[PDB]
């Protein structure tokens, strides 16, 4: 302090310079100044060099002089003092001007001092949003230097996570398409890992998720999923969660399909169930998928899965919904349905149905019991595991509840649910025998008058399969259901007046 506190009112005039030659010969001293802690600790000291440090920054055009400007502020920017004499010094804007700069080491000490003034003074990131600094941040993540750009991306971060406005900017500058390439063409943790966790705060904005998406960042993200650092493998997989309802889309997942099934048999159960979640959303709707998982094993995979969870429902109802997906409108579905018998599979999901299971799991463990019965060969053991009397007291109290949304789920969709579980159920004809035992054919005739046109058709379906045989076939017409059968016969949907044409023609 000896040469500072007092070497401070001399440093002072030896800021401020008007030349622009003895300024640069006073920048270059400032650096040297900057290197000492000693004379440093003093710059901190006095608030007036520190204001002359950035405003000569500013005004120079010199490359040298601005770098030993840059680096000064980034000396000060270690000390806590500092950050808040830059903060004074108005220098966030002025650093934010040289985020266009193109000499690479200037850009090294200001990226650096806005990054520390980011995490340690109060109010720095509503300082470079109005300095427009996030625009700039954007265009930097073209450049090439690693270290450079996790530290790019993590004043990005900080900046974005819990801001709308900051993410929608980040959309608006190019963002998705800049940080995917980060993505696919780096192998650097420290970058990978901080740039998905900027994915990762985009990925939940309603307008930031497809473009990511467009971008290319599900199958970018796939890349790393093989990768030894935990906290890379897990903030992609919650960012492939959050994009993976609007990838239904997108091609060439044939290796990420592939990496999502082996991390089910994962230990990890954050990665597990991940895992699970992406797969599901990836096979709804989306043919190809559901034929590519059931090409690495997924079927069998997922039934280890359902069983090593338990009763977590976090990872059995996305493991059920992906089964029930796997299990219909596909090619090798007859042998996916075939394949959870074979995996020992179907006692687990008439379980599922019974308590404590919440009434989500139950929509999709009923969703997969009915894609089950569509293969023969489940007919018997869906019977002998329990699942008709199960299914029928779910449908039987689903119904009542909605005559007088329960757990995010509506009534009408177990009651439709249930009621086509066991339309495709009654084509085995001691299935029939057991629905008609349990008195189901009132309910039936009932669910006719519903005014749900899909409650309509599989209570006309079940009625139907249960029509081929004559005792049933008196006791629907001894019900009364002619006459609803009549209304129906005119239906805009079809399946409702076809069912209802052959019920009728079954009653004779």
């Amino acid at each position: 302090a000896e040469l500072a506190t007092r070497a401070i009112p001399e440093l002072t005039k030896l800021l401020n310079d008007e030349d622009q030659v003895v300024v640069n010969k006073a920048a270059v001293m400032v650096h040297q100044l900057s290197k000492k802690e000693a004379s440093r600790h003093a710059i901190m000291r006095s608030p007036q060099m520190v204001s002359a440090i950035v405003r000569t920054m500013q005004n120079t055009n010199d490359v040298e002089t601005a770098r030993c400007t840059a680096g000064t502020l980034h000396n000060l920017s270690h000390h806590r003092e500092g950050l808040l004499a830059i903060f004074k010094s108005g220098g966030i804007p002025a650093l934010v001007k040289m985020l266009g700069s193109p000499v690479d080491s200037v850009l090294f000490y200001a990226i650096t001092t806005l990054h520390n003034l980011l995490l340690h003074q109060e109010g720095a990131k509503m300082a470079v949003r109005l300095a427009g600094g996030l625009q700039k941040m954007v265009a930097l993540l073209n450049k090439t230097n690693v270290k450079f750009l996790a530290i790019t991306t993590d004043c990005l971060q900080i900046l974005a996570y819990g801001n709308q406005e900051s993410k929608l900017i980040i959309l608006a500058s190019g963002g998705p398409q800049a940080l995917v390439n980060i993505m696919r063409t780096y192998t650097y943790e420290k970058l990978l890992w901080t740039t998905s966790r900027v994915l990762k705060v985009l990925s939940v904005c309603s307008s930031n998720k497809p473009a990511i998406v467009e971008a290319g960042g599900m199958q970018a993200l796939g890349l790393h999923l093989t990768d030894p650092s935990q906290r890379l493998v897990q903030n992609c997989l919650w960012t492939l969660r959050n994009l993976s309802d609007a990838a239904t889309k997108q091609e060439g997942m044939e290796g990420l399909l592939g990496t999502l099934v082996q991390l089910l048999g994962s230990d990890d159960i954050n990665v597990v169930t991940c895992a699970a979640g992406i797969l599901s959303n990836l096979t709804c709707n989306n043919y190809k998928n559901k034929m590519m998982v059931c090409q690495v094993g997924g079927i069998e995979a997922l039934v280890r899965t359902v069983l090593r969870a338990g009763d977590r429902e976090d990872i059995t109802e996305p493991a059920i919904c992906a089964l029930r997906h796997l299990t219909s409108r596909h090619q090798e579905a007859e042998m996916a349905q075939n394949a959870v018998r074979l995996h020992y599979g179907l006692p687990v999901v008439v379980k599922l149905l019974h308590p404590p299971s919440h009434w989500p799991l139950i929509k999709a463990t009923v969703g997969l019991i009915r894609n089950l019965a569509l293969c023969p060969a489940n007919h018997a053991p869906l019977r002998e595991q329990g699942a008709i009397p199960r299914l029928v007291q779910l449908l039987v109290r689903a119904h009542q509840d909605t005559q007088r949304f329960v757990e995010g789920v509506r009534m009408e969709e177990i009651v439709e649910g249930c009621t086509g579980a066991l339309h495709i159920l009654a084509r085995d004809v001691h299935n029939r025998i057991v629905i008609r035992g349990l008195n189901t054919i009132p309910l039936f005739v009932q669910l006719l008058y519903s005014p749900i046109e899909n409650i309509q058709r599989v209570a006309a379906g079940v009625l139907c399969e249960l029509a081929q045989d004559k005792e049933a076939a008196e006791a629907i017409e001894a019900e009364g259901a002619t006459a609803p059968l009549t209304e129906l016969l005119h239906s805009r949907n079809e399946g409702v007046a076809t069912y209802a044409a052959a019920v009728l023609f079954r009653m004779s």
